């Protein structure tokens, strides 16, 4: 009885807090009326906490605003559920208020108040809430537990079941509300595109969707590339091709990944999830907030080089040093503006990460948000095993994640693709 695609035939929520930050930058008004997801990055964000990350508006404030913006017609707001115990277990920049042993608090003091507020808007027949479920959680239990590269925190979150159970709890509590549409976070191709990562991620997604009373029927779909930078389509790169006595997969960039872009990845992931037992009508989202890679450095066509790494590096639109470079990526532009059913199996390209909000601080900054200094956000960081021991490629002088980052917004705007 819920629509096949919550984005189809609907106005899109404009977040007034984000809108005002965007319009305040030079040329910012050009994107100020784009739709961006509202993040519930802590318990305080539910009622409203007057914070750097979420301003003065609580959830009810946003949902009342969304109803106002709607004109009684279908309107879709995206709400990010992002507060698991031991949140961000393989990193530090977005560790949260709830520790690894605090599932009970997540349930009763985070999910339960959110579900209560959303139940109050269930009598608004034309309000559609897209709930985006726990970014950067379940794939950590596949890729960051094995010890050789992993973390003890992620290993613990696997053994105590906090991620799996927290997600399943959110899926049922929110999924049983008549106008709520759950999309599970599905990393991106640069994380789980590999043979050793792909199937085991499908497995854990399925595990989580059957935890805490949930079934696959509470899952409307999946989102990739949330708060990341991976190309939607790599027009001049074919992951299975050659140059010229060597495989594209042998390049430093591809590095034996099965995918070079998000689209081919979500399309394959969609088929595998269905075969695993997810509903056949599931739709994928791709977060295109920051994956445009436009401006004067965007390749105009395939390279003429017959050197493997040179062909790849000159042909690729994702201009990062390594696909594991996730923080405040230098040279990134705004991607495709939110669009309905842009491709087979894709419900929408969406702006979930709000452009201009930081991925993390480039130095130690004292905070009350539970966030530590993550060296992947330090421009001078020479890296580790997860990123091929490469420079971070992070932008200098970045503030705490979620805080406004003027330099990043300006660059993103300048490098928008397609051009504004
Ligand atoms: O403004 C709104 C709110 O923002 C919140 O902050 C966000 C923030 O914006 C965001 O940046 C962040 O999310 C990131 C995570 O913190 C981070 O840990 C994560 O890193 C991933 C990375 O995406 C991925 O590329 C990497 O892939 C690894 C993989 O694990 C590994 O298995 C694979 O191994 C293969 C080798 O590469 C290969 O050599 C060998 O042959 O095969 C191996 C396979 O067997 O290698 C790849 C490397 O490419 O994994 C890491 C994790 O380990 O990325 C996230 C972004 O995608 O945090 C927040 C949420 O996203 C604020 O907190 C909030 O206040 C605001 O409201
Ligand atoms: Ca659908
Ligand atoms: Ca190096």
């Amino acid at each position: 009885e819920k629509v096949d695609n919550p984005f189809e035939g609907a106005k899109l929520y404009v977040n007034p807090v984000w809108s005002a930050k965007a319009a305040a930058e030079p040329g910012g008004s050009a994107v100020a009326n784009e739709s961006t997801a509202v993040w519930l990055d802590r318990i305080g964000a539910i009622e409203g906490n007057d914070s750097p990350t979420t301003g003065s508006m609580g959830l009810r404030d946003h949902l009342e605003e969304a109803v106002r913006q709607s004109g009684g017609d279908p309107l879709t707001i995206q709400v990010v559920i992002y507060n698991l115990p031991g949140r961000d277990c393989a990193a530090l920049a977005s560790n949260g208020e709830l520790g690894p042993d605090e599932l009970d608090r997540y349930k009763s003091e985070y999910i339960d108040p959110i579900a209560d507020i959303m139940w109050d808007f269930a009598d608004y027949e034309n309000l559609r809430i897209v709930a985006i479920i726990e970014i950067d959680s379940l794939p950590n239990l596949v890729t960051n537990v094995g010890g050789n590269g992993g973390t003890e925190l992620c290993a613990y979150m696997k053994q105590n079941g906090g991620y799996v159970n927290g997600v399943g709890y959110a899926l049922r509590k929110l999924g049983e509300i008549p106008n709520v549409y759950n999309y599970i976070d599905a990393a991106h191709h640069g994380w789980i595109g590999w043979d050793s990562n792909f199937g085991p991620s499908v497995d854990i997604f399925y595990e989580a969707a059957n935890a805490s009373g949930s079934t696959v029927d509470y899952v409307h779909g999946f989102i990739s590339n949330t708060a990341n930078y991976s190309a939607t389509v790599e027009p001049y790169l074919d992951v299975n091709g050659t140059v010229n006595g060597q495989l594209i997969r042998q390049s430093k960039w591809v590095d034996w990944n099965q995918y070079v872009d998000e689209l081919s990845f979500v399309q394959d992931l969609r088929q595998a999830l269905i075969a695993k037992g997810f509903r056949s009508d599931i739709g994928m989202l791709i977060d295109t907030s920051r994956n445009g890679w436009g401006g004067p450095n965007r390749p105009t066509g395939p390279s003429s080089s017959t050197d493997l790494n040179t062909y790849v590096d000159e042909s690729r639109i994702d201009r990062r040093i390594h696909p594991g470079n996730w923080c405040n990526q230098a040279g990134a532009g705004l991607g495709e503006r939110p669009t309905v059913n842009p491709a087979p199996g894709v419900d929408a390209y969406v702006w979930v990460k709000p452009p201009g909000e930081s991925d993390g601080a480039s130095e130690e900054i004292p905070n009350d948000e539970g966030k530590g200094f993550d060296r992947m956000c330090d421009p001078t960081y020479q890296g580790n095993a997860r990123n091929g021991n490469n420079p971070s490629g992070a932008l200098p002088n970045a503030p705490i994640s979620g805080h406004w980052f003027s330099a990043q917004f300006r660059e993103l705007l300048a490098n928008a693709y397609p051009p504004l």
